[PDB]
DNA sequence: AGGGCGCCTATAAAAGGGGGTGGGGGCGCGTTCGTCCTCAGTCGCGATCGAACACTCGAGCCGAGCAGACGTGCCTACGG
């Protein structure tokens, strides 16, 4: 082997999970067509239902802005100020080698 | 040239010194042994240095609670 394997909650382990939300979220962005762009917080839910929503919390709110409306189905729209990082930023962030 | 004479052989004893020869003792020298010194190596003791552990402080993360906002249902008051 020439990659190092994490142990379980190790700082490597628990610093790869938070980087690995923060580009499936990014990446929710880019997939949304809304201007300006929003998201909900039951996808990524879906896709991380180990996660708590107060974890999820804190990796959206440097980004988005919580709009609420009248219905349980609601919107992280994206904000103004933000500049939304590009594709090869995303992909600086988490190599194939680290998941 | 040859008879008689001188000398050799043998026997005792002494006396004294001199010379010759063999053995022993004494002296001087060299050799051998013992002791001491020096060098090397090893072990023991002390001191110093490095490593490992434990304690303390701080920072970060997670959970829980409270507050705000909107939906919905119910009750009341207002307008037709």
């Amino acid at each position: 082997p020439l990659f190092e394997v994490p142990g379980p909650n190790s700082k490597r382990a628990n610093t790869h999970i938070r980087d690995f939300l923060q580009v499936f979220i990014y990446r929710l962005f880019w997939k949304s067509k809304d201007r300006p762009r929003r998201i909900r917080m039951e996808d990524i839910k879906k896709a991380f239902p180990s996660h708590s929503e107060s974890s999820i919390r804190k990796r959206l709110k440097l980004c988005a802005d919580f709009k609420r409306t009248g219905m349980d189905s609601n919107w992280w729209v994206l904000k103004s100020d933000f500049r939304l990082p590009t594709e090869e930023e995303i992909r600086a962030m988490v190599s194939p080698e680290q998941c």
